[PDB]
Protein backbone atom coordinates (compact mmCIF):
# COMPACT_ATOMS: atom_id res chain seq x y z
CA UNK A 1 0.00 0.00 0.00
CA UNK A 2 0.63 3.59 -0.29
CA UNK A 3 1.61 5.35 3.24
CA UNK A 4 0.55 7.95 4.65
CA UNK A 5 3.11 8.60 7.67
CA UNK A 6 2.96 11.69 10.25
CA UNK A 7 4.73 12.41 13.49
CA UNK A 8 3.26 14.82 15.69
CA UNK A 9 5.70 17.15 17.72
CA UNK A 10 5.40 20.11 19.94
CA UNK A 11 5.29 21.38 23.49
CA UNK A 12 3.87 19.40 26.20
CA UNK A 13 -0.10 20.22 26.65
CA UNK A 14 -0.18 21.80 22.93
CA UNK A 15 -2.85 19.51 21.71
CA UNK A 16 -1.14 17.01 19.76
CA UNK A 17 -2.88 13.61 21.02
CA UNK A 18 -6.26 15.80 20.97
CA UNK A 19 -6.04 16.54 17.38
CA UNK A 20 -5.29 12.98 16.57
CA UNK A 21 -8.59 11.83 18.19
CA UNK A 22 -10.71 14.40 17.00
CA UNK A 23 -9.87 13.38 13.37
CA UNK A 24 -9.82 9.83 13.90
CA UNK A 25 -12.26 8.53 16.22
CA UNK A 26 -14.33 12.39 16.36
CA UNK A 27 -13.32 11.95 20.50
CA UNK A 28 -12.33 14.84 22.95
CA UNK A 29 -11.37 15.12 26.22
CA UNK A 30 -10.91 17.41 28.98
CA UNK A 31 -9.19 15.61 31.10
CA UNK A 32 -5.17 15.44 30.41
CA UNK A 33 -3.44 12.06 29.57
CA UNK A 34 -0.19 13.02 28.84
CA UNK A 35 2.02 10.64 26.15
CA UNK A 36 4.63 8.92 27.69
CA UNK A 37 7.22 8.22 25.13
CA UNK A 38 5.62 7.29 21.57
CA UNK A 39 2.21 6.37 20.77
CA UNK A 40 1.15 4.46 17.66
CA UNK A 41 -1.51 4.06 15.10
CA UNK A 42 -1.36 2.47 11.58
CA UNK A 43 -4.66 1.92 10.14
CA UNK A 44 -5.74 1.02 6.60
CA UNK A 45 -7.87 3.47 5.12
CA UNK A 46 -9.26 5.23 1.97
CA UNK A 47 -7.66 8.38 0.88
CA UNK A 48 -9.06 10.48 -1.36
CA UNK A 49 -10.64 7.16 -3.17
CA UNK A 50 -7.33 5.07 -3.03
CA UNK A 51 -6.58 2.37 0.11
CA UNK A 52 -3.47 4.01 2.03
CA UNK A 53 -2.15 2.87 5.33
CA UNK A 54 -1.49 5.67 7.99
CA UNK A 55 1.50 5.07 9.79
CA UNK A 56 0.93 7.90 12.94
CA UNK A 57 3.60 8.45 15.63
CA UNK A 58 2.30 10.64 18.58
CA UNK A 59 5.52 12.09 20.68
CA UNK A 60 5.58 13.19 24.06
CA UNK A 61 6.18 17.10 24.37
CA UNK A 62 8.28 16.33 27.58
CA UNK A 63 11.96 16.78 27.14
CA UNK A 64 12.50 13.54 28.88
CA UNK A 65 11.74 11.34 26.14
CA UNK A 66 12.81 14.02 23.57
CA UNK A 67 15.92 11.23 22.89
CA UNK A 68 13.41 8.69 21.68
CA UNK A 69 12.15 10.93 18.66
CA UNK A 70 14.45 11.10 16.04
CA UNK A 71 13.85 7.74 14.82
CA UNK A 72 10.50 8.21 14.23
CA UNK A 73 11.13 11.93 12.45
CA UNK A 74 13.29 9.88 10.03
CA UNK A 75 10.31 7.61 8.88
CA UNK A 76 7.80 10.12 8.80
CA UNK A 77 6.98 11.35 5.54
CA UNK A 78 5.10 14.74 6.98
CA UNK A 79 5.76 16.05 10.43
CA UNK A 80 2.66 18.42 12.36
CA UNK A 81 4.23 20.71 14.70
CA UNK A 82 1.64 22.06 17.40
CA UNK A 83 1.57 24.84 19.40
CA UNK A 84 -0.67 26.52 21.48
CA UNK A 85 -2.23 30.05 20.74
CA UNK A 86 -2.61 31.61 24.47
CA UNK A 87 1.29 29.92 25.37
CA UNK A 88 3.59 31.84 23.60
CA UNK A 89 6.47 30.07 25.03
CA UNK A 90 4.94 26.61 23.16
CA UNK A 91 5.06 28.97 19.72
CA UNK A 92 8.41 29.82 20.21
CA UNK A 93 9.78 26.39 20.99
CA UNK A 94 8.17 25.05 17.61
CA UNK A 95 11.83 26.12 16.02
CA UNK A 96 13.21 23.04 17.62
CA UNK A 97 10.99 20.80 16.67
CA UNK A 98 10.88 21.94 12.90
CA UNK A 99 14.94 22.24 13.39
CA UNK A 100 14.76 18.64 14.65
CA UNK A 101 12.74 17.61 11.56
CA UNK A 102 15.17 19.08 9.34
CA UNK A 103 17.94 17.11 10.58
CA UNK A 104 16.60 14.15 9.61
CA UNK A 105 14.90 14.71 6.39
CA UNK A 106 16.19 18.61 5.02
CA UNK A 107 14.00 19.79 2.68
CA UNK A 108 12.38 15.97 1.50
CA UNK A 109 9.38 16.08 4.00
CA UNK A 110 6.09 17.62 4.79
CA UNK A 111 5.38 20.00 7.71
CA UNK A 112 3.05 21.54 8.54
CA UNK A 113 2.81 24.40 11.72
CA UNK A 114 -0.63 24.27 13.89
CA UNK A 115 -1.99 26.44 16.06
CA UNK A 116 -4.20 24.91 17.88
CA UNK A 117 -7.16 26.18 20.64
CA UNK A 118 -8.42 29.07 18.93
CA UNK A 119 -11.80 28.60 21.32
CA UNK A 120 -9.49 30.04 23.98
CA UNK A 121 -8.95 32.71 22.02
CA UNK A 122 -10.09 35.27 24.79
CA UNK A 123 -6.67 34.08 25.97
CA UNK A 124 -5.22 34.03 22.45
CA UNK A 125 -1.32 35.57 23.22
CA UNK A 126 -0.05 34.65 19.60
CA UNK A 127 -1.76 36.06 16.36
CA UNK A 128 -2.90 34.30 13.62
CA UNK A 129 -0.65 36.25 11.45
CA UNK A 130 2.92 35.88 13.50
CA UNK A 131 2.05 32.23 13.12
CA UNK A 132 1.52 32.38 9.14
CA UNK A 133 4.97 34.69 9.13
CA UNK A 134 6.62 31.65 11.48
CA UNK A 135 5.23 29.23 8.98
CA UNK A 136 6.47 31.26 5.76
CA UNK A 137 9.96 32.07 6.94
CA UNK A 138 10.54 28.18 8.01
CA UNK A 139 9.38 26.83 4.77
CA UNK A 140 6.85 25.18 5.97
CA UNK A 141 2.45 25.15 5.64
CA UNK A 142 0.38 26.37 8.45
CA UNK A 143 -3.08 26.10 10.04
CA UNK A 144 -5.10 27.06 13.26
CA UNK A 145 -7.07 24.86 14.92
CA UNK A 146 -9.60 23.67 17.68
CA UNK A 147 -9.50 20.13 18.45
CA UNK A 148 -12.00 20.66 21.02
CA UNK A 149 -14.45 22.44 19.07
CA UNK A 150 -13.54 20.23 15.69
CA UNK A 151 -12.74 23.16 13.77
CA UNK A 152 -10.12 22.54 10.90
CA UNK A 153 -8.78 18.97 12.45
CA UNK A 154 -9.98 17.50 8.73
CA UNK A 155 -8.42 20.13 6.79
CA UNK A 156 -5.06 19.91 8.74
CA UNK A 157 -5.42 15.78 7.50
CA UNK A 158 -6.80 16.67 4.28
CA UNK A 159 -4.19 19.43 3.49
CA UNK A 160 -0.75 17.09 4.24
CA UNK A 161 -2.67 14.60 2.42
CA UNK A 162 -2.88 16.54 -0.59
CA UNK A 163 0.62 17.58 -0.36
CA UNK A 164 1.95 13.44 -0.66
CA UNK A 165 2.84 12.23 -3.59
N1 LIG B 1 -9.67 24.36 25.10
C1 LIG B 1 -8.93 23.43 24.43
N2 LIG B 1 -8.25 22.54 25.14
C2 LIG B 1 -7.58 21.67 24.36
C3 LIG B 1 -7.49 21.62 22.97
N3 LIG B 1 -6.64 20.60 22.55
C4 LIG B 1 -6.30 20.02 23.67
N4 LIG B 1 -6.80 20.64 24.81
C5 LIG B 1 -6.55 20.27 26.20
O1 LIG B 1 -5.19 20.49 26.48
C6 LIG B 1 -4.69 19.43 27.34
C7 LIG B 1 -3.55 18.76 26.62
O2 LIG B 1 -4.04 18.10 25.47
P1 LIG B 1 -3.24 16.89 24.81
O3 LIG B 1 -3.96 16.56 23.57
O4 LIG B 1 -3.01 15.82 25.81
O5 LIG B 1 -1.84 17.56 24.52
P2 LIG B 1 -0.48 16.90 23.99
O6 LIG B 1 0.15 17.93 23.11
O7 LIG B 1 -0.82 15.59 23.35
N5 LIG B 1 0.39 16.71 25.35
P3 LIG B 1 1.69 15.73 25.61
O8 LIG B 1 2.87 16.37 24.94
O9 LIG B 1 1.85 15.73 27.09
O10 LIG B 1 1.30 14.40 25.06
C8 LIG B 1 -5.89 18.56 27.66
O11 LIG B 1 -6.44 18.99 28.94
C9 LIG B 1 -6.87 18.81 26.51
O12 LIG B 1 -8.24 18.67 26.85
C10 LIG B 1 -8.24 22.56 22.22
O13 LIG B 1 -8.32 22.67 20.99
N6 LIG B 1 -8.92 23.45 23.05
MG1 LIG C 1 -0.09 13.71 23.82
Amino acid sequence: LRKFKLVFLGEQSVGKTSLITRFMYDSFDNTYQATIGIDFLSKTMYLEDRTVRLQLWDTAGQERFRSLIPSYIRDSTVAVVVYDITNTNSFHQTSKWIDDVRTERGSDVIIMLVGNKTDLSDKRQVSTEEGERKAKELNVMFIETSAKAGYNVKQLFRRVAAALP
